[PDB]
């Protein structure tokens, strides 16, 4: 509430720009246990290259398709979290309506 001078933003892009924003080594550590659960599979095995070398424009534009866009990125900060990546969440968080996750 108060201050704060930003315009108007992407909530589709914050998740492309977010999930990429971390590690492979993170982001995967929670899609893993997290998705796994939360989600049911739709994606490939164990592969570090999905968030280093692929895009995140490819790989998230995929995860929105296989459950929703919704719960799509609310499973990456509900992960990251527990992760302590609150660092870019910070934003991302309240892009996507954090509201939406406790």
């Amino acid at each position: 509430g108060a201050m704060a001078m930003a315009k108007a933003r992407k909530p589709r892009e914050a998740l492309l720009w977010a999930l990429s924003d971390l590690e492979e080594n993170d982001f995967k550590k929670l899609k893993f246990y997290l998705r796994d659960m939360t989600l049911s599979e739709g994606q490939p095995p164990l592969a570090r290259g999905e968030l280093e070398g692929l895009i995140p424009v490819d790989l998230a534009e995929l995860l929105i398709s296989k459950y929703g866009e919704k719960e799509a990125v609310k499973v990456v900060l509900k992960g990251l979290k527990v992760m302590n990546l609150l660092e870019l969440v910070d934003q991302l968080s309240h892009i996507c309506l954090h509201d939406y996750r406790e």
